[PDB]
């Protein structure tokens, strides 16, 4: 006997823990769902949507190579654990690294109680390229920029362990624990609001071993020349699938190693450019786990103190607006309801929406963030936190913090002919062009027709540009002066 231990590594494929139990003798495959045990961050509605379908697919999977996958609802996956062995009669537990800080502290706990209770526990490395500890400088210290640390990455002595192929058969120990216990992820109200889910999405590991394929064979080309498009399908909507691990960023990173060197070959300009950036994205996730590995309160402390005393507004109605968009700004207004809608967001309106969350409005990025968290079908405590951390200007590669973004340019940038804010916003899909990304500017004859009613369907601006660069100013003053003590 040998025990499996299944957590965000939803996958028969280049699976090293799942590898090592095959080769040991039977396996018991067991995923434990214990989120009280996460704390304030515990999965969203929409994660936990994608959670019950990848972990169906999981077990299927899992059935068709000969066991099936064995459920447990607990408050403790330790103690959870622990029962399991001492009733199967196991002797070893596999499972896979992870390192967001809830995971770090329960798996430490966890190899302790285990092993200290004669339980042999192995660990592997499934969710990334190198283990952070590999990845450093010449005098052995963690990288404190992503450039240095992307730099250093793809200039390694060794290339990452090569995709192992998933087993060929697997023995399962207790064939009578296969009925398990249920796990219920969605409440009636929730069921609901899931609806649309299945019908643009396909969670677990063989869809997204579909997704990764159709990808790098399609818009990969034009990945770089399409960094500008807000609601097209130019990238990978690899995101949900990477962060339950259904599917190999090693795997990943070879087929995109294999393009790029074809593409060099051929001297298509485009193709290596369009590799360079959807690698640096690759990077920046392995970037994430860096980071939260090297400051193990990351998701709530932030890297940098130079904004210590920074009097970030805490209006509660400013937070509201900002959900509902309901900000004035119809780029911004548009990525808040194509989140609230779908749980889903392209990158450059993750940056225009969070951008504006902490410039224009000021309130403290940790709302933002736990928002963010309860509403993304990819929503990653690693990647989220660095995001927020980023655009908040707390880390040591974060751009200049005195700088407000114009929710009107970037429409230009972005949205261009306003297709994107048309589509997310109902109440000005009768506005043209010319003040779709400004329409608290134009004449009312337009607004008339348009049936825009300025406060009405569509909001003022919440807070004025320069009304905005004003308090911002006031603000630094304020905790420069703050600091003198
Ligand atoms: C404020 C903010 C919050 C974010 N929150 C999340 C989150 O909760 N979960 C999440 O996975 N990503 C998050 N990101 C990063 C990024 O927006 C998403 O990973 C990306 O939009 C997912 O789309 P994709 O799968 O098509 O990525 P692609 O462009 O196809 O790139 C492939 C993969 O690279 C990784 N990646 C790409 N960009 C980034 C990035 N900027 N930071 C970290 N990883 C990246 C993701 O795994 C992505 O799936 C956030 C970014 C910001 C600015
Ligand atoms: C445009 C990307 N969409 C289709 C919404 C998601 C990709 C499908 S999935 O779930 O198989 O990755
Ligand atoms: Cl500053
Ligand atoms: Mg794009
Ligand atoms: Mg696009
Ligand atoms: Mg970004």
């Amino acid at each position: 006997c040998s025990i499996v231990w299944f957590r965000r590594d939803l996958r028969v494929e280049d699976n090293p823990a799942l590898a090592a139990a095959v080769r040991a003798g039977p396996v018991i495959a067991l995923f434990v769902w214990a989120p009280e045990e996460e704390g304030h961050y515990h999965p969203g509605r929409v994660s936990r949507w994608w959670l019950k379908n990848s972990l169906a697919q999981l077990d299927s999977s899992l059935r068709s190579l000969g066991t099936c996958l064995i459920t447990k609802r607990s408050t403790d996956s330790v103690a959870s654990l622990l029962d399991v062995v001492k009733s199967t009669g196991a002797s070893q537990i596999f499972f896979n690294h992870l390192y967001d800080p809830l995971s770090l502290v329960r798996d430490h706990r966890a190899k302790d109680v285990l092993t200290a209770q004669g339980i042999a526990v192995r660990s592997f490395n499934a969710d990334l390229l190198y283990e952070p500890w590999e990845v450093t400088d010449e005098l052995g210290r963690p990288f404190s920029m992503f450039a240095a640390f992307w730099e250093r990455c793809l200039s390694m002595p060794y290339d990452p362990e090569s995709p192992l192929l998933p087993p060929k058969k697997i023995i399962s120990g207790d064939v009578s624990k296969c009925v398990a216990d249920p796990l219920v992820f969605e409440d009636d109200s929730e069921k609901g609001s899931n609806a649309l889910l299945a019908r643009a999405w396909s969670p677990g590991w063989s869809n997204g071993d579909k997704a990764l394929t159709t990808f790098i064979n399609g818009p990969l080309l034009e990945y770089s020349k399409n960094r500008r498009k807000a609601d097209s399908a130019t990238t990978s909507f690899l995101s949900p699938h990477l962060h339950f691990g259904e599917v190999s960023v090693r795997k990943v990173f070879h087929l995109v190693r294999i393009k790029q060197v074809a593409w060099a070959n051929e001297g298509n300009e485009a193709g290596e450019e369009s590799v360079n950036l959807f690698l640096k994205s690759i990077g920046l996730r392995e970037y994430s786990r860096y980071i939260s590995f090297n400051h193990p309160y990351s998701h709530e402390r932030p890297l940098l103190g130079h904004l210590k005393f920074f009097p970030w507004a805490v209006d509660e109605n400013y937070f509201k607006a900002w959900r509902q968009g309901r900000t004035g700004y119809p780029l911004v207004d548009a990525g808040m309801r194509e989140l609230w809608a779908t749980g889903w967001l392209h990158d450059r309106i993750r940056v225009v929406v969070s951008s504006f969350f902490v410039k224009v409005l000021q309130l403290p990025w940790r709302w933002g963030m736990k928002y963010f968290w309860d509403t993304l079908l990819d929503a990653d405590l690693e990647s989220d936190a660095l995001g927020w951390q980023y655009i908040t200007g707390t880390l040591p590669d974060s751009r200049e913090f005195d700088r407000i973004d114009n929710p009107q340019f970037e429409g230009y940038k972005f949205d261009p002919n306003g297709e994107y804010v048309r589509r997310w916003l109902p109440e000005l899909s009768r506005l043209p062009t010319d003040w779709i990304h400004h329409p608290w500017n134009a004449p009312e004859s337009v607004l008339q027709a348009a049936g825009i009613e300025l406060g009405s369907n569509y909001p003022l601006p919440i807070v004025g540009l320069d009304e905005a660069k004003a308090r911002l100013h006031e603000a630094l003053s304020q905790m420069w002066q703050l600091e003198a003590a």
